[PDB]
């Protein structure tokens, strides 16, 4: 039970993929080991 993004799996502290904007790989551990930007995914307004 739970169809939202409130505690997916403690994955909010990625470091930084080297590719960055030029990253065209699709791996399961890559999306969780290295991020591709620097923005939050939940606190962007606070009301
Ligand atoms: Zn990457």
């Amino acid at each position: 039970g739970g169809v939202q993004i409130v505690g997916q799996d403690e994955t909010d502290d990625r470091p930084e993929c080297p590719y960055g904007p030029s990253c065209y790989r699709k791996n399961p551990q890559h999306k969780i080991e290295y991020r591709h930007n620097t923005l939050p995914v939940r606190n962007v307004l606070d009301e």
